[PDB]
């Protein structure tokens, strides 16, 4: 119910809420790297969120090293504005106890939102929000941690409406494409990307129109995190060297309504912030319907614009100005 | 939510019995216009024989100064004119806003007999059907209105789309659904400023042999739309096509929303009349395997096997609906008398 | 909506117990036949041995006077073969319809322990679900059947597709779904040129460029979202979905080209209704090598398939192991009766 | 559950359209009677007019070898009697049975026009509706059924206690629901001294007062939640309630206190075992219940006033005490 | 939804309140607003009240309906009710005159009512329309505090929807019984109007040597009661015992009443002037209970572990049952003086 | 709300496998004792042969400046006793409480091979299970334990009677509820201070006779509640504590009234009580004779037969076993009931 949704869940624990910054890239690191932890106070200021990976491409003998090592650069780095995000291994994993209490009580503070791997359903998120709110109290954490959803299986995608309705700590989602396709028995050639062969065949008049395989899974994903006020998001792609099917696949997402997309390695970023940014055409055309009509009341011309076309232009141009602090345009 | 027994009773002392089946009639093109307006009021009798519903629009396109205008302007034009086979709707105001009230008040003090459907914007919940369905049933008791006015959902928002099912069986008032894509796209965070077409970035990029097959931004949106209202005996309709001098793509879009399942679209000027009616005429293959349905059982009893598929009285039933809307719009077309066989 | 501690008991004394896994067995191509044709019915037994699964039709297209006959038909054809390694299905009549009450009785009655999965068309809701599990259940324990007969649920109507998840868990007999296409099309206001395929005139234009005349149209799928829908409630619930049957007989391109998009979204297999279709399915719906091979890497890394492993930077539990399990047996069973995809998989 | 636009229609082509309604008649009444036994059998017709309703029984007091003759007893007497107003019930065997295929079957080929209502043992949930539901729909449509034979649940399980909203909705052919004391005792766990009763130690003890040693012991009613969750339940549906068998058949006057307690609380009759309890549910479960004193009137109000009224005079037209006392 | 749970549903009208305001509602003293000598005595009357509440609905004839509308705008208009809530029970949903008895009173006296009673709730649809049409009227007459509402249970789908009817809207304050239509809809049969019968009861099992059998009268209310209690509470919401109509049998109302203050309702509605004390006083915690409770807080500080007072061992849990108890006592005091030195203040 | 096909999975990784029935033991009195005292830490070994089941207790009654070593008191007297067929129960603290992370660590590191069942207080809603099934989840497969460590849930807050369906079925883990009394009579603000018995001026004023009150049962609708949805789960009810530990005649009524509805035990809050849920909670011989006739109709267990006029079937025989089995293992400690029951 609303009465007790916003209540705290465990006594000492900070009051319940989604904070407002510009979340185009979310990168990830492997903590476990020297080289890498050593770059992390350089690197953030070049993204808009950064995300410690203790989960896939972390080795078992290399969980605790992780883990460490994430806290480290955690707790001696001023990120600035830079988000800092974890993923932590997943609930029916060995590591996951650990890596969640560690990580509460050395860098709580510090952490602004964690993923969580292979979210079946509703129940996933009750217990990850009770955990956070148990440490939360014992660590004096001032500011809740809020839950990310990584979307990895069928059933997860049944039960979406439940998952993003489940915790006031709820932030949104992310579509794991590797294991979602794995789980639905969908077959892709890239991890985050479609496949050739799929696609219609036009009548003996023979050419092969290519079809999207994800405009479902992210069409539902917006929807569902909308609704709820929850941002949704492209997971990574995993073909690094095509930047062009990357920048295609990402831009498909942001139409259809994502913040952002994941970077898996340095060429993804400048990528990954340019196509979740509002492109400069859109934003004149924009800016051209906000200054026909001063309010949302009236009607514009060889297009028609009315209220709701206020209301899509000033989405774009409530971002495309977030993100200047550059466009400056 | 509702329990059956329920379901059917009127919510007032005196409104009219609610109706169990949808009344069956031409509903091809949905015309708007901007009650307000002198020159359009003017020709509205004129207009009123060209299309199949005609539909005030007292919300969206209505600038704040002009929205008391554009509800008197709607009550003179309709009290005016008489609208034939042509169904009038009206577009009222959102359930929060200072004009709403009044506009459904006047209207069914004035011209509640006349009103068809009525269409409701930004329809978030059930909850919203549930007030007008309430308040509407007060207004006919009060002005003793002869038959139900239906309500029409806009599916202009993200909870809207989310809650779709609980709205499509809130009320037997229900007639069905319409794509508002400008504001959906506002409500969904879509990053397009267009209203309803295909968009140029939204594609599929081949592999290395690059060619880019662009792909339907509202695939989702009208299958999900298709089936909720189908599922609740609803109709489906496509919304607004804002680029109006481009009736090449207005076509194609009219067509995409047709072979998923909708029964027609809006028309926001006159050179899309047209186009809707053509475009959402039914299948003549469709009206002709309904007249064999019709000629193999006398009066819809049985069950009898046409190319190898059974039939009975829900095949029968749905039959003599395409069947009686076929002959409806054979009266004002001669191509489609012949066509379908009239 | 059962609850979990009722839902596995058997509806009826006597009654064999429920299953809780889904039988592993080839579902590549479910091949329709006619068991009233005395000529189809002579050939059946050698035609076992090239389908996964036999599906005999009393449904649409066996005429109202070869209804009874059909019925025959199928307990006959039942009675005389072995199927080895072929399952057999069978479609019987719409439950509003005058025949369905025999058609369950007399096939249970004569060849119930013989019959792997019963098809249901026009399924609307759970409640027909509750009504076939509970008849068959009566009929399973008079005629003492040893296995559950399952029931394979029809998506032919907007209802159906709408009550899908109440469908997919009604009960422990479900096996999966097909779509009927011809009927589904119908039911929504779908326009289909072919019943397998789409239309032609669904597609995107492009906006206008200045140079060329032509402006590019983009052929558009219709049955992505249906497809899309019908695998997540179908795999959630442990249950697999089949794509149902293409029209267009002759058309072996635009049969393979739709067989296709519903295996890369995660359909089982597709329906045959004619001989050249058979090999059209098998190709399609046949398990990748990829995943085949890595599923052997699970299975090898984890040998009692207890504890946790990691594989290609992805953690392996009781689930993945079990689930590579499933295939690997499926291409074992699949590299039986085909040597080129023995080597394939590498056994 | 169904949709109210599909919730109406027919499960099967050719079977009678289903009710919207459920019909006004007295049914203060359920007398059971073994078919199987031929003295019963015979004084069927005098015992239809002492009653409201008929009820032949093949499930429980019906003993295994008798099931194939209890079938075929209530079909003789089904097309033997002519019942006139006293409508005709059976309750089939449980639906887990080996008889219950044959039992609707049977009776719906031979005499289901006969038929008003079938009682089916132990309803745990809406499935139970369904099935029951379809299976007749397609027995009607065989057999030219002219009217819908309608489903009443008993009420005998824990699970279908929790389930009885999910029931009581499943069906446009629901009628109502009936208490199984003996058998929902034992699904419960509860105890009872006799079926349909209650415990004497079921009672609150007062406090020690005064010097007065002897702390009084108020006995309680065992079965109050129950029937207070099933009435409101029915009523809301537009069913109706009613308390099942009172066992103790020698005990008049506690059978009196029992169903007086279900009339009170809302259910519409009881169960009679023997001709005794006959005139104890009829006296019992008998009562008439714009702005008159000081409530408003509309179109709600009005059926459930002429509903009162149509059943006082069928109660009159037979009893002509309760004529001459209801003004009729 | 319960991001949106909690927005106006009408630009204009105030934020959708965080809770319930904290005042004694231990009496809901009801009077006919179109009686010239019932208006003319609001003003003394509403200083011994915790609530009043005019009445449009039942008892009201047709004939009345506009001068009980208008008799109630003129007393609200012209009273200050001071620490005394302002209810109006409007007339149906489905009536002639709901959309008018509303809207006139919204206008005119907005913001001096606190609650307004909806008759006859069947389901949580009822709540949606007049949550919308408060919404927009409270926009249109700029009210400054919303108006809560406030259902009676007179019908079985009320009852059997009490969940969905609790979680309708924010407005949503509590319950009321109504007894004699809940009692109709049902098909019960009560001697009095909200009231048990005298032959609801258990026949004892048959005795050697007395040969009468004991008849052990039962309470037809406790499902009912106990089932609103537990819907109400724990929705964060009041629940309300209705109307007693037997107003000369003053036993029995006391007795009624008791029964609904142990069960958990907050306070019983008021018919007559001799309704008013027997309902403060039994809506009142009783003042040995208050003492016993007390002295609990006392010995446990902390309301943690175990602690013997008297004979009697107590815990965390009747520390709590004790804070309740007490705390009701404490808030009742600052307006009775005679309670508060009963009770030790 | 999870579908049958997961429900029975285990949470984690080398967890043991989720049980599809409640083990069959005698329940009928749930002893309770404060084990931060050593004086009652001492004794038992020996109390554990008095009783049926015994329960830690670390939550209310607990003082906040013991509830440490009352852990740790828990945790020493389990390592050191064989509590033979005595089943051994803990209350942890609250889900909200700054003990309860360690309660449960702790206990299922050192001793959670011989916890049998975890009782939760203040249970709001099926979020509260879900949490305890995937936290003892992680813990039993991080301490490799052998059998699912059940959860108990305590009814004491009006939430969690409105939510009792959703708590019922929320895990495969669920043992059942005990109606805890005092926390639901404050949550609810019923207005009593005792501790779950009569109350004397609850009841029914008659009509004036040619004027009686009879007393009410305040928890008539709160156990005929809690029976049918713990049953219809397959999860067994209890009464909870009965706080006037003089009075053993309302003590006993109330066990009884319990017992007559359908709850399996009660707990025992000192020594006297013992006896008291032991005599009530004891199964009926009426009971046994009736389910020993089943068994003996139908040797296998299979087929249809047929008993005082009741078809008897697949799952009636498995009620019926249960029952015997039951009977048979309190005989095993009582020669009394062996007689009466005939072993
Ligand atoms: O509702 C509309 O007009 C829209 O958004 O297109
Ligand atoms: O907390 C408890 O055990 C109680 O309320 O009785
Ligand atoms: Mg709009």
């Amino acid at each position: 119910l609303p009465i007790h949704f916003y209540k705290p869940l465990a006594a000492g624990a900070p009051q319940p809420i989604l904070p407002v910054r510009p979340e185009r890239v979310i990168h990830f690191f492997p903590p476990h790297v020297e080289k890498i932890r050593a770059r992390i106070p350089e690197v953030a200021k070049q993204v808009d969120v950064l995300c410690g990976n203790l989960e896939d491409a972390i080795p078992i003998d290399a969980k605790e090293a992780a883990r460490a090592g994430f806290i480290e650069v955690a707790r001696n780095t001023d990120f600035g504005d830079t988000a800092l995000w974890v993923r932590v291994n997943a609930l029916n994993s060995p590591w996951v106890l650990d890596d969640i209490a560690d990580i509460v009580a050395t860098v709580g503070n510090k952490l602004d939102v964690m993923m969580i791997p292979k979210v079946e359903g509703p129940w996933d998120i009750h217990f990850v929000d009770q955990y956070l709110a148990l440490l939360e109290a014992k660590h004096q954490i001032q500011k809740p941690i809020l839950i990310h959803a990584l979307l990895e299986t069928a059933q997860g995608m049944m039960n979406l409406e439940a998952i993003a309705g489940a915790s006031p700590r709820m932030h949104g989602f992310s579509l794991g494409p590797a294991d979602l396709a794995a789980s639905r028995g969908m077959k892709t050639t890239r991890v985050g990307g479609g496949h050739p062969f799929y696609g219609v065949l036009a009548d003996p008049q023979r050419p092969f129109y290519q079809q999207d395989l994800w405009h479902y899974t992210i069409a539902r994903m917006v929807d569902v995190a909308v609704a709820h006020g929850l941002r949704a998001f492209y997971g990574p792609f995993g073909d690094i060297k095509d930047e062009a099917a990357c920048e295609a696949q990402f831009r498909n997402a942001f139409l259809l309504g994502c913040t952002g997309a994941w970077s898996l390695a340095p060429n993804q970023i400048p990528i990954a912030k340019r196509v979740f940014s509002p492109d400069v055409n859109e934003v004149l055309f924009a800016k051209r319907i906000l200054d026909a009509m001063p309010d949302g009341s009236g009607v514009a011309m060889g297009k028609m614009q009315d209220d709701a076309t206020w209301k899509q232009a000033k989405v774009i141009v409530d971002l495309a100005r977030m993100i200047a602090k550059d466009p400056e345009l």
